């Protein structure tokens, strides 16, 4: 009856993460929800969360709905499925799991609709979302068809900057992009050992521009690499805007707004 809301709200964000479109919450923060059969059926299950939620006991199945015709409407009804649904919760009534995960297993077997026995996720992504060594990169952006991304990294003298970037630059994963550009700058905060020069790689017209760009942006002792990728139409709605907020934190953090 304490952080029960936090763990509850946590599973809400988890089921959300795993299956957004599939789940539909009637209430704001859990309380009552309507999830649909884990596969993608048509039978939606209405479930409430009592003060005796998973921790105390488990959720409350209040109703089920199903899109059917006269073909198999004689096999199972709403109140009927509710009965077996409840007996399923009985499983997720005493588990370390909250409900959503352990209750789907019973239905996964008993409800049939088993195509194959191999799961196949999607690890293929152009936009980099995984951290890098000595690198802080997280500014992918999206434009019509084109993906604009950048990698930032705080550095010491030019040797480190040159190597880490030399490597990333000659790396075939970064060569996957149509054309890549890079900018380096070393300016001793109080000393005089400074090194300046401009990269080009692809579009040389972009190099000095990018250099002056970082200069006017009030930033030094940090490197940035920009790459142009080709995805779909807009790749994704949440791609640019959402990751922008994220990217903003990264770019700034690495030392670009400092």
């Amino acid at each position: 009856m304490d952080d029960d809301h936090e763990q509850l709200v946590e599973e809400l964000e988890a089921v959300e993460a795993i299956y957004p479109d599939l789940l539909s919450k009637k209430q704001e923060d859990g309380s009552i929800i309507v999830v649909k059969v884990p596969q993608h059926e048509y039978m939606t299950l209405q479930i409430s969360f009592p003060t005796h939620y998973p921790s105390e006991e488990a959720p409350n199945v209040i109703e089920v709905g199903v899109c059917t015709s006269l073909a198999k409407r004689d096999l199972y009804d709403t109140k009927y499925l509710q009965h077996l649904f409840q007996e399923v919760m009985d499983s997720v009534f005493h588990r370390g799991s909250v409900c959503l995960f352990d209750f789907l297993t019973e239905l996964d077997g008993v409800l049939y609709v088993e195509p194959e026995e191999e799961t196949e996720p999607v690890q293929q992504s152009d936009i980099p979302t995984d951290p890098f060594e000595g690198w802080t990169a997280s500014d992918p952006i999206t434009d019509r068809g084109s993906t604009f991304m950048a990698f930032a990294a705080h550095v010491t003298s030019e040797e480190q900057a040159f190597a880490m970037l030399d490597l990333l630059k000659t790396d075939s994963k970064m060569r996957k992009a149509n054309h890549v550009m890079s900018a380096w700058r070393i300016k001793q905060d109080g000393s005089a050992a400074t090194y300046q020069d401009s990269d080009d790689d692809g579009e040389t017209a972009a190099g000095s521009r990018m250099l002056h760009l970082i200069t006017i942006m009030d930033v030094w002792n940090v490197i940035v690499v920009v790459a142009r990728w080709f995805g779909g139409a807009h790749i994704g709605p949440d791609r640019f805007k959402h990751i922008n907020s994220t990217a903003r934190e990264a770019v700034v953090r690495a030392g670009f707004d400092s």
